[PDB]
DNA sequence: GCGAAAAGTGTGACATAT
DNA sequence: GTCACACTTTTCG
DNA sequence: GCGAAAAGTGTGACATAT
DNA sequence: GTCACACTTTTCG
């Protein structure tokens, strides 16, 4: 309803998966609000692999951390997981739309507000806990991340070793040592779809 | 500014040095702003280590993450570092003053952005580099923090090799260990206070 | 809902940073 | 990373 | 700006997780 | 955590 309103002057591109629709580095002009789809924000090694921040879905907004200053980088890159719908505003255009109406820039600060508050846990899992107990946070996690399938008696994700390693911090055959464990604990049961019993 | 019209209607307390404001786990009621004096952000494990998220210092909020959502407890603890000067807001009684005017509630999600910012560089830092690169960037940007006096040629900073340990996450065993590694290679200077090149 | 081309994976011996 | 310990430093009354 | 208690520390041989 | 390579599993035209 503000959000139509919001939605009426955006524009919505389309993005097939695997897009990498924000790039680190370039400056930040435009705030975008998922419409449709999945995505996954990253950064990379100074010379290496990459490490996946979150996923954000549809009604979550990307690009913001530009938004209140001129002149200011992306941050981090944002990947498509799925196809996706963007309805892009400037920010020139968002400062107006602040004074309009108030309604977006609150659900905005709320959105960062969240972020803050899962990334702070996210330093204190990188910090206190060990690769293992990390795996089990993102399995349960990646359970209550809206795209699991029911499972009678449990979960079901599809997600690979190698992106569990990219939210983890470790090796995708650590990953695969880690799960191996976890199976035979009638914890875990997989097969590129795994199952969080 | 803004910012007077704000605070005429704060309870402004002071904090002794090592008073804890806020403990995580409290329910969040109260926004607070830093008048004067400097605080550190901090979580601990249920085994008792502890990581600083970040000093926050004078003219910072204190306290957002809840003003957003309905009944939140309190992400991090934040210990006084210093005599602090703090005003109190009812949360819902900020919530009406930014009906009244949008500038503070602007101020403060500009805060928090910056602070998405640092945090995920913090993820990247843990995930990405060893302790010697991790402790470097430390010194580098404590050599940047509003307290660095000058040492002729070089900055000069105060920090107990125990609170490097909180920051990059490692013992303050190792933590000297590698100080005096960087004092051989001719970076850093230390004892008690050191002086970053 | 095919089937070729692509993507993800397990293995075991090893070092190695905190 | 850890351990215990005496050792060095800094704090301030 | 003196000194005594508090706060910080280095050692060294070590175990270990990814 | 590493290396590589054979194998298995998923993608997509
Ligand atoms: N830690 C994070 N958690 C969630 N989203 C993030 C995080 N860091 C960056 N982003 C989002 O990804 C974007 C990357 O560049 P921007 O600065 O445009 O704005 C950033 C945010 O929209
Ligand atoms: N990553 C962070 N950087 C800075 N301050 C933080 C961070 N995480 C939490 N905080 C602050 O600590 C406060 C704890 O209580 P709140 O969640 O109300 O608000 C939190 C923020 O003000």
């Amino acid at each position: 309803p503000t959000l139509e309103w919001f939605l009426s002057h955006c524009h919505i591109h389309k993005y097939p998966s695997k897009s990498t629709l924000i790039h680190q580095g370039e400056k930040a002009e435009t705030l975008y609000y998922i419409v449709k789809g999945s995505v996954a924000v990253l950064i990379k090694d100074e010379e290496g692999k990459e490490m996946i921040l979150s996923y954000l879905n549809q009604g979550d907004f990307i690009g913001e951390l530009g938004l209140f200053e001129e002149g200011q980088e992306r941050s981090a890159w944002v990947r498509a997981k799925t196809a996706c719908e963007v309805a892009e505003i400037s920010y020139k255009k968002f400062r107006q739309l602040i004074q309009v109406n108030p309604d977006i820039l609150m659900r905005l600060s709320a959105q960062m507000a969240r972020r803050l508050q899962v990334t702070s846990e996210k330093v204190g899992n990188l910090a206190f806990l060990d690769v293992t107990g990390r795996i089990a946070q993102t399995l349960l996690n990646l359970a209550k991340q809206p795209d699991a399938m029911t499972h009678p008696d449990g979960m079901q994700i599809k997600i690979t070793r190698q992106e569990i390693g990219q939210i983890v911090g470790c090796s995708r055959e650590t990953v695969g040592r880690i799960l191996k464990m976890l199976e035979d604990q009638n914890l875990i049961s997989a097969h590129g779809k795994t199952i969080v019993v």
